[PDB]
């Protein structure tokens, strides 16, 4: 079997990405931020904190023929940002793209906190890293993924996410129309339950590529790039009047530059990532100081190649026996 969903902005600065996921009989459809930098399927639900819902579309297990409560289970997350959220589980029927899995663990808010709740575009996550990350308790759940996995005609799913534009999630199968060149496969340790790699080094602009390794993890579910403070500043030292600054919470960059593009390197290939992908716009409405798109990762421990660095690549996610991820240029 195969799925393909397409996967759209959630606004105009590509903060998120949100895919349509059909759950339960008849199908009910919410709009998920499909996160390769977790590993719980969870939704706004009937059983949501009245208060903690604003806009969003609500998962009713009651109003499905195949909904089961899993007797016992619970839940509970939070996320690098500081977001969180937790309830009990059900276990349902998921699709994606034509992809159907039965007995799918669906987790069901009953508490979300504010940076949910003030986003009236995202129902939900569906988490793609490694099960040995998923929360229920006191019997863990596997992922979507994970559960379709033997059925896919190949044991694989590729990212391919738009700058300010649609993209699609595919399952099962690489398209090979989606990108150009070649597909260069790298090394995956899962010793920390996510899809974390090695990038061999780094370019600013047109400048020389500094040979270095880069341990960090391709996550749909960030949005910027997070890389260490050396590199980070390396770049915005090439914007005149860039600076970090701590009240902002990161580097700003006048928004009458023009930034330079970021190049990261897979094996002997490299990802380029255009100057205009690393603007994140005004601070605020109407400041002529701009938020940047790659920001150091001190101080979160771990290096992250969110949404700005993997929508400039064809991505993809190998869950063979040996994981492996690939990047092609598109």
């Amino acid at each position: 079997s195969t799925g393909s969903a397409t996967t759209t902005p959630i606004d105009s600065l590509d903060d998120a990405y949100i895919t349509p996921v059909q759950i339960g009989t008849p199908a009910q459809t919410l709009n998920l931020d499909f996160d390769t930098g977790s590993s719980d399927l969870w939704v706004f639900s009937s059983e949501t904190t009245a208060s903690e819902v604003d806009g969003q579309t609500i998962y009713t297990p009651s109003k499905s023929t195949t909904a089961k409560l899993l007797s016992g289970a619970t839940w509970s997350i939070s996320y690098g940002d500081g977001s969180s959220s937790s309830g009990d589980v059900y276990t349902d029927t998921v699709s994606v793209g034509g992809l159907t899995v039965t007995g799918q663990a669906v987790e069901s808010a009953k508490k979300v906190s504010s940076s949910f709740t003030e986003d009236s575009t995202i129902d939900g996550l569906l988490g793609l890293a490694f099960s040995t990350l998923n929360t229920v308790s006191p019997t863990q759940q596997k992922t979507f993924f994970d559960n379709a996995k033997a059925s896919l005609d190949s044991p694989v799913f590729t990212a391919d996410l738009g700058y300010h534009a649609p993209g699609t999630y595919n399952f099962g199968f690489i398209d090979t129309t989606a990108y150009t060149g070649s597909i260069t496969y790298t090394a995956v340790s899962t010793k920390q339950g996510f899809w974390e790699w090695t990038s061999t080094g780094y370019a600013v602009g047109s400048g020389t590529f500094k040979s270095t390794s880069i341990d960090g993890i391709a996550d749909t579910g960030t949005t910027l790039l997070y890389l260490p403070a050396t590199v980070v500043s390396a770049y915005w030292a090439q914007v005149s009047g860039a600076k970090s600054s701590s009240s902002v919470g990161g580097y700003v960059f006048p928004c009458s530059a023009t930034l330079p593009s970021f190049t990261f390197g897979v094996g002997s290939a490299r990802i380029v990532i255009p100057g205009d992908y690393i603007d994140f716009g005004p601070i605020s409405t109407g400041s002529s100081s701009c938020f940047g798109g790659i920001q150091s990762s001190a101080g979160i421990g771990i290096n992250i190649f969110g949404d700005v660095a993997l929508k400039a690549a064809f991505v993809v996610f190998n869950g063979a026996t040996t994981p492996t991820l690939g990047f092609a240029s598109k």
